[PDB]
C-alpha cells in the first residue's frame, strides 16, 4: 500500500507536469491531486527533484518493458524492426505518456545497449557501445528537434531521423 | 573598434567564467571600455552574446568559403569535411566558442553557402536535410568534447561516418 501510494504520487506528478510544468509543480499539489496524505509525499521525497527522478526512472523501466515485449512478440532478430520498435515506442511515450515532454528518462544508451545487443545476437564491445551511444544521442536530438518544429512531432523530421539512423546502422553494423 | 573589443572580451570571459557568471560590467572592464559604451550597443548580455555568435558565424562562413574556393572539387564529401573540420578547429581554437558558438540560422546559412556549390536546389528538402545534419553534428561534437577535452576522436569519426551515411543516401 506504501507502493500503491507511490504509484499514485508519481501519476499525479506526471499529470501535474503537463498542466503547470516543473517550476510551478509542488509537493502539496501532487499529494492533493493523488489523493494521498500530504505526509506520505514528504516521507517519500526530499524535494521536487527527487520525485521527478523517480518518475524518470519509472518512465525508463516502462519503456524497457514495452520494447522488450514488442521485440519478444513480433521481433524477427533484425536491426530494422529493432530500430522501429525503440524509436516508435519512444515516440508514443513522447506523445502519450504523461509529463514525458518535461520528464523523459532524466544510462539510456547503456540500458538499450544491453537490451538490444542481447536481442540482435551481437557482442557489446567498445565499438558497438559507441555506435549505440551515437545512435541514441542523435535520435534524442532529432526527436527533440521534431517536437520543437511541430508540437506533436514533425513527421518529416521524424522520417529524416529514421532514414539517417538506418543509413548509419546499415553502414556500421557488420 | 569598441564593438570589436567588447565581443573579444565577451568571448574570453565566457571561456574564463562561463555564461551566467558573465556580466556586462566584467566585459567592459576586460575590454578597457566604459560600462556605458556596452549599453550603447546592447541592452543586455543575451544581445551581446548573440552579437558574438553572429560574428562567429560570419568568420566560420568565410573560412568555409575560402577553404572550398581554394581546394573544393564540387563534391559533397569535401564540403562535409570542410564544414565539419572548420567547426572543430573553432571549438578548439576560437574564444568562447565552446560556451557560445552559433547562437535554423546555421542550417539556413549552410544551405545558402553550399547549395549553389553542390548544384543542389535550395528547396525545403535540402533545408531539412541540412537542419538534421547540423543538429546531429552539434550533439555529436558536444558529446565528443564531453568525453575528452580535445574532442574524442572515435566519437568525431562515428559522427563523420554517420553524416557520410546519411548524406550519401539522401543527396
Amino acid at each position: 500500500r506504501s507502493a500503491e501510494r507511490l504509484t499514485r504520487i508519481l501519476d499525479a506528478c506526471a499529470d501535474l507536469l503537463d498542466e503547470v510544468g516543473y517550476d510551478a509543480l509542488s509537493t502539496r499539489a501532487v499529494a492533493l491531486r493523488a489523493d494521498v496524505p500530504i505526509g506520505s509525499v514528504y516521507r517519500f521525497f526530499g524535494n521536487k527533484r527527487q520525485m521527478a527522478d523517480a518518475l524518470a526512472q519509472r518512465n525508463l523501466e516502462r519503456y524497457a518493458e514495452r520494447v522488450t515485449e514488442r521485440l519478444t512478440e513480433a521481433g524477427d532478430g533484425g536491426w530494422r524492426g529493432a530500430l522501429d520498435t525503440v524509436l516508435d515506442e519512444y515516440l508514443a511515450m513522447k506523445r502519450t505518456a504523461p509529463g514525458f515532454s518535461l520528464i523523459d528518462f532524466g544510462r539510456v544508451a547503456e540500458r538499450l545497449t544491453e537490451l538490444l545487443s542481447g536481442y540482435l545476437g551481437r557482442r557489446p564491445d567498445d565499438d558497438l557501445r559507441r555506435v549505440f551511444l551515437v545512435a541514441v544521442e542523435t535520435a534524442d536530438t532529432l526527436v527533440q528537434l521534431a517536437f520543437r518544429v511541430a508540437p506533436d512531432g514533425d513527421e518529416k523530421i521524424i522520417e529524416e531521423a529514421r532514414e539517417l539512423l538506418r543509413a548509419y546502422l546499415g553502414r556500421v553494423l557488420d
